[PDB]
């Protein structure tokens, strides 16, 4: 909480980091690694929401021009959920935190890539992509403490 405030101050979004960490009881007696793991779980929650939203859209007679965007978004979130985040959790838990930094850089970039497919047009789950990107950037910053 002092630790939580100090940690969050050294991220790109203080209040998002605060709200996210304090929502999890593990933060009260956390150390920095615990805080990074809480952050990874927050990213995972949003990424799963994104994946399900993509599936719904793909199965709901979407605009023809969203075919590629949604297919590539589906791939982007599959990378996040099956590779990037599991890698971060394992590395933080029992490995080299550099790989967790890799995973957050990956998720940050993958959410951004997904949003940019809709450039020029309405992005149907913009706020989710933005959340995954922003939370991943907060996670990168938290993990940097461990390097």
């Amino acid at each position: 909480n002092n630790l939580v405030e100090t940690t969050c101050k050294n991220t790109p979004n203080y209040q998002l980091c605060l709200k996210t960490l304090l929502s999890d009881k593990r933060s009260a007696t956390g150390d920095i690694t615990t805080l990074a793991l809480i952050m990874v779980d927050a990213i995972k929650a949003k990424a799963n929401q994104a994946a399900v939203t993509i599936s719904k859209l793909r199965h709901s007679n979407p605009p023809a021009a969203w075919k590629g965007p949604l297919k590539n978004c589906a791939f982007s979130y599959k990378v996040i959920l099956t590779a990037s985040l599991p890698e971060a959790i394992e590395a933080l838990t029992k490995g080299d935190p550099k790989f967790a930094e890799d995973g957050m850089v990956g998720s940050s970039g993958d959410a951004q890539e997904c949003e940019e497919y809709f450039k020029g047009s309405k992005s149907p789950f913009s706020a989710l992509n933005i959340a995954v990107h922003e939370l991943s950037d907060v996670g990168r910053a938290i993990v940097r403490n461990l390097l």
